[PDB]
């Protein structure tokens, strides 16, 4: 996605989520649907 979509997706830059548990990082985007 574009960075401008990452934040409306996720709620957050890239940088901010790169900070988060990896499977953090991972469950949240399963549950949006993306890899």
């Amino acid at each position: 996605l574009s960075d401008e979509d990452f934040k409306a997706v996720f709620g957050m830059t890239r940088s901010a989520f790169a900070n988060l548990p990896l499977w953090k990082q991972q469950h949240l985007k399963k549950e949006k649907g993306l890899f």
